[PDB]
């Protein structure tokens, strides 16, 4: 018996087959760039007041006047819930009276919105929360929506798994990536809400698992040592793309609608990869079909160029290749012993706090300082040098000091947020995407360094308990932005707090750098 990765190694790790499988792989997932975080821009909320009809018979005084100034950043700015009683202001301008002059305002009865509000199109257009007013009373709604489309997240990446083990890789990530697009397309014809809210949910849920099956059919075609950098580098900094293009559409266009068709629009166009990626062979063997792996290994070698005669390959070394024993399903063993229990708490902890304080800041952009636009492409392009650097320090340094000295920035940078005097209010965009660097650094490395500390027997067990507590962590993260309205610091206080009490978490995990992996947990480390 041998090895797939030995018989396979004759197509070499590098070639016209490898890459445009690498490149195509991580093409498709471009589209999940700006599909994820869109709700920055179809759930904005513009500045906003109280709207009086103009049947009202107002003087030009009294439609100067018709809402109560509140204080915001230091500055008088209309209140955007309340008004003075429309009514008792019909009757005074019936009367001849004018405010000041013979009223004193801060002694008028108020009221809500009942003719609804008056959004301001100096930004949007329009948005949901202008379609259907998930303001005041009904701001809660407009968080609430992301956390959902995060549940559908996390519902996605249980299905898609054992879809993809049970009916193959390229069928799941086809299948998925239309789901996908079809349901981001329906979402334009939303007559409520609640239509918008659960095909949100379904378009989450169609992201993650295209996702997963693209990562996961990409690192069981690709070589052992591409491998890796397809993993680390090639969908990462391709997601990246696609966040950074996501606020060079939403500038031209500023209607929720047509923003949805033009996101919509990239996906169809993924579909005509059909034709250019193959089924895992891997896959394929583990089902027994080996006339279709036979096929594709030697499609891939002829698009190579390489002979493949008997003394080369041969199918009866395929039809007997060997089998890595079966992992433990079990979840027990992950709390059976102190030490790994103790491992997985600090690595369930960290994962769940890094992805919190990662998505946090990425929803948090449109309440920075600066145009919008430009803080959101800042924070999308931050993120390329942080894998970068995030790769060159998994090759070449220990992952305990790299993973403290990365957390302790971003944790240290966001406290001083609050320091910042107004009139440099620009440094605090320098601080968050500072900030943000350092969290993507950290997110980069957390996904090689949990693999390495669990053994063999159990390490994708332990890896998928850490993910899920890290998505978790993304059902919360629109939340720490929906605080920013009762206090404007507080999100980055907390933000910083928790990861600063992670970085420190992360020195008493044990070292991995330069020791072999362990097999079974009898050799797994001991935690400082
Ligand atoms: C930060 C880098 C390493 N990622 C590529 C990791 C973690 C965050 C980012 C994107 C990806 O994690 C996700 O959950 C993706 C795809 O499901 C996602 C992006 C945006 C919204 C929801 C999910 C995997
Ligand atoms: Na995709």
């Amino acid at each position: 018996m041998r090895d797939y990765d030995e018989v396979t190694a004759f197509l070499g790790e590098w070639g016209p087959f490898q890459r445009l499988i690498f490149f195509l792989l991580s093409a498709s997932i471009i589209p999940n760039g700006f599909t994820g975080l869109s709700s920055v821009f179809l759930i904005a909320t513009p500045e906003h007041r109280c709207r009086v009809p103009d049947a009202a018979n107002l003087s030009s005084a009294w439609r100067n006047h018709t809402v109560p100034l509140r204080l915001r950043d230091g500055r008088e700015v209309p209140h955007s819930c309340r008004r003075y009683r429309l009514a008792t202001i019909a009757n005074f301008s019936a009367l001849g009276l004018e405010p000041g002059r013979d009223v004193d305002l801060g002694q008028l009865e108020q009221e809500s919105c009942l003719d609804g509000w008056e959004f301001s199109q100096d930004v949007y257009l329009s948005t949901i929360v202008t379609e259907w007013n998930l303001v005041c009373e009904d701001d809660w709604k407009a968080p609430l929506t992301i956390s959902l489309f995060f549940v559908g997240v996390l519902l996605g990446s249980f299905i898609s798994g054992q879809l993809s083990d049970r009916f193959g890789r390229k069928n799941v990530l086809f299948v998925t990536m239309g789901m996908q697009t079809g349901f981001s397309f329906l979402q334009i014809f939303s007559k409520n809400f609640e239509m918008f809210v659960v095909l949100f949910v379904l378009v989450g849920m169609g992201q993650i698992s295209n996702y997963v099956a693209a990562f996961v059919l990409g690192t069981e075609i690709l070589g052992k040592s591409v491998r890796i950098i397809f993993s680390t580098l090639g969908v990462c900094i391709f997601y990246a793309f696609g966040y950074m293009v996501l606020p060079l559409f939403a500038y031209f266009i500023r209607d929720w609608r047509m923003l949805l068709v033009a996101l919509t629009m990239p996906g169809v166009l993924c579909v005509a990869l059909w034709w250019f990626i193959p089924e895992s062979p891997r896959w394929l063997i583990s089902q027994g079909r080996f006339e279709e792996a036979e096929v594709i290994i030697r499609k891939a070698a002829k698009a190579n160029g390489i002979v493949v005669p008997s003394t080369i390959f041969d199918p009866s070394e395929l039809q007997d290749l060997s089998s890595k024993k079966q992992q433990s399903h079990n979840i027990l063993d992950l709390l059976r012993t102190w030490n790994i229990r103790m491992v997985t708490i600090m690595s369930i902890m960290l994962w769940m706090t890094i992805s919190v304080g990662y998505f946090g800041l990425s929803l948090d952009t449109p309440n920075l300082h600066g145009d919008i636009f430009v803080n959101c492409f800042l924070s999308a392009m931050v993120e390329v040098p942080a894998y970068v650097l995030a790769w060159l320090l998994l090759q070449y340094l220990p992952r305990r000091y790299s993973m403290a000295t990365a957390l302790f920035l971003g944790g240290s940078v966001l406290l001083f947020m609050q320091l910042v005097p107004p009139d440099l209010y620009y440094l605090a965009t320098v601080l968050v995407m500072v900030g943000k660097f350092g969290v993507t650094a950290a997110f980069s490395m957390v996904y090689v360094y949990t693999a390495e500390l669990y053994p063999t027997v159990v390490r994708n067990m332990g890896v998928g308990v850490s993910s899920t507590a890290s998505r978790l962590g993304s059902i919360l993260s629109p939340y720490f932005v929906y605080l920013g309205a009762y206090d404007r610091f507080l999100p980055y206080i907390l933000m910083g707090s928790l990861t600063i009490l992670t970085a420190i978490l992360t020195l008493f995990l044990p070292e991995s750098f330069g020791t072999p992996l362990p097999d079974t947990i009898d050799q797994m480390l001991r935690v400082k």
